[PDB]
């Protein structure tokens, strides 16, 4: 069905558009204006008062969620993944692996393959844009929650494989660039267009420096899993924070870190090189409990997500949840929460010609939020993905 | 003499007029044009070929330089840092006592109100805009190079005395808040118009917002003799950088600090929240050697200053080499070097009508620098101070 969203403030790339109109035909935004289209349209939606028209979100760094995690490796795990992300305000994702064997790394690649190749569930809710690759070349000490028994150096002609096996859908690698000989995968990425996001790493300073040199342009959710800000030695947080060559992943949960660390990252990054992430496990929209993360036990109590030595293991974070700490912790402005949550991920993805930005030609991938940011209704790539209790 | 400086670029309040005139009369200036003036001047200084000029700097945390101390507590310790501070670009200061017996504070600062007092030296050279009482009030666990046998904790009757001892020119204390009993002292200074800094001070994050609206607004040297930045507890160092109530003073030397700590600073401040300070003691522009400060034996080495356990002990920084590092460091502007290094300090002592910006009505306190901030002339109240070795 054609669809006409009727009457909102739209936050388009460049401006807040105070009330508006936004059409859309087979898939894509075909009207963005002040005043009613002369079009007819098929069904047409009323938005509620106060409301706002965001671009969809874009979720570069998630596990799982409502029951199910990438490691799974079933259509089950995508289907779900899909169906409920939109309730987040979602609207496409990286499917994100795990440090673990690397035959566990294998089977959850080549199901996502398939899964995105038999275009049944993947036509519909959050579009599975590709993987995010999470370890396990990363640091023996800075795994987290990462199984510390499956972490290995890089290994390029691994690494290869694993490509081939996905099918190409590897978007993203997070990576300790120190256990990366001679930043060997690092060039390989970077030659692939794949962005190499520095991640559960103890480097110091100038390392990261020449990583960045090598190709390296993320980082993997700030703040954690990172060497700390010594003055003297800045380590990985003040790299990240000062180097203007790296994206930083932020989970703005308010528990991962302190809202004046997430006020700092806003500070010292800038609203055009942030990108808010979930890093959200299985147990996300479900109950209190213990969970399976990477072959090892999470106790879910509140918002906290803790293996039994009182690690943090993922978050239970909701995309718009994020959007709204943000906004609180820093009181940043609507157009800036369109680009920590969905056009820099857009433009760092390569996919800002069809996602990101409320835009005519663009995939019809839109949430409307209240202006705490609940999600109210959410369409994916045309068709209506979420609609909450406001129906009618 | 009257006084007229000749085609420079020239650093005002808001902009840098690319070749102009600054002429100067009874200490003040008088005229900032792109022509020349039509009145007559007895001294004309043609300016070298890509030089600025600045507004003088002002040091609002520096213990001593050339061999002298402010505890040394005699005339000719102002003589001194009066006539030499100038070659550093300096025009003036805020004199800085140590942690030491109460007694040897009380020397400090009745040495001051009566050299000020005396109007010999007090009229030339840099001019002493009173003290920043720098201690005993912080605390035993971030003590720093403070003599630790005298710390003690807030004490207002006593600080009230010394207030009285200095004839009313203390401006700022560096104090630690936990140390302050129900913010007594720090409630007392809001009320009389001085300056409480957070300094040597492990405090928490919580109780540092509370100081602020206790009164609080500075913060003594940024990352020295402070609790660390932790991501989900930001400490001392996570306040001073995301909280936009304090203004944070920062040692430039590239020591103190990394570079990118150093550019960290200026991105989360930005520019009219950062006040670039020396925190230089008595071997600053003497040689290697052991020097006296604060009762302590400090060995300088190259650029560094240490306690014999290794601990940093104030500086060997010159001011406009601090201004030289911070362009390194963040590629600011020549505006933006006016701000951190004069006219912010100027605004926060509340002396902006006639301090800190090259503006009709001010003191001529002004430096003429190179492109790369060596000094070339001081000028101070209106009377050339320092002339380097481009004479002619
Ligand atoms: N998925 C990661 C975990 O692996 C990590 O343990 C946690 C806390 O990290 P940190 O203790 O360094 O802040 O971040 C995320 O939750
Ligand atoms: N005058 C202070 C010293 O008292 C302190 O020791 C030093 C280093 O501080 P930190 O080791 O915390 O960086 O800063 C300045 O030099
Ligand atoms: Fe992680
Ligand atoms: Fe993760
Ligand atoms: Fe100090
Ligand atoms: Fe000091």
């Amino acid at each position: 069905e054609s669809l006409l969203i009727k009457d909102i403030a739209i936050v388009t790339e460049n401006e807040v558009i105070k009330n508006g109109y936004v059409g859309i035909n087979d898939g894509k935004i075909s009207t963005v204006s002040t005043e009613r289209p002369k079009e007819p349209y098929s069904k047409e939606i009323q938005a509620p008062a106060d409301s706002v028209l965001l671009p969809g979100m874009i979720d570069i760094h998630i596990h799982g969620g409502y029951g199910a995690d990438t490691m799974d490796a079933s259509f089950s795990t995508l289907d779900i993944m899909s169906s409920r992300l939109p309730e987040e305000g979602t609207t496409s994702f990286l499917a994100t692996t795990i440090t673990q064997e690397h035959g566990n790394i294998s089977q959850a690649l080549v199901n996502a393959r398939e899964w995105k190749a038999a275009e049944e569930s993947s036509l519909l809710g959050a579009e599975l844009l590709g993987i995010h690759l999470e370890g396990p070349f990363v640091s023996p000490k800075r795994a987290g929650a990462q199984p510390k028994e499956w972490i290995r150096p890089s290994d390029v002609e691994l690494f290869k494989k694993w490509q081939q096996e996905a099918g190409g859908l590897i978007k993203i690698v997070t990576l300790a660039p120190e256990e990366d000989q001679h930043f060997e995968l690092i060039r390989h990425l970077k030659d692939e267009s794949i962005i190499a996001s520095m991640g559960h790493t103890d480097a110091d300073s100038a390392l990261l420096s020449d990583a960045a040199k090598a190709g390296a342009s993320h980082m993997t959710h700030l703040y954690n899993a990172m060497s700390p800000f010594h003055h003297r030695e800045p380590g990985v947080i003040g790299t990240a924070l000062a180097h203007d060559g790296f994206v930083t992943e932020l989970i703005a949960d308010g528990i991962h870190s302190h809202p004046l660390a997430a006020k700092l990252a806003f500070l010292a990054k800038g609203s055009s090189k942030l990108i808010l992430i979930t890093d959200s496990m299985r147990a996300k929209g479900l109950k209190d409990g213990v969970y399976e993360f990477g072959g090892q036990s999470v106790t879910v109590r509140g918002r906290t997500a803790l293996l039994s030595d009182g690690t943090l293991a993922g978050s239970i974070l909701k995309m718009n949840e994020g959007a709204r700490h943000m906004r609180e912790f820093t009181n940043c402005s609507w157009t800036d929460i369109a680009n920590i949550t969905s056009e820099n991920a857009a433009k760092q993805l390569g996919i800002f010609d069809r996602k990101g930005s409320v835009t005519v030609g663009k995939d019809a991938d839109l949430v409307i939020v209240s202006s705490d940011c609940e999600v109210i209704l959410t369409i994916c790539r045309g068709n209506i993905a979420f609609i909450s209790k406001e129906a009618d």
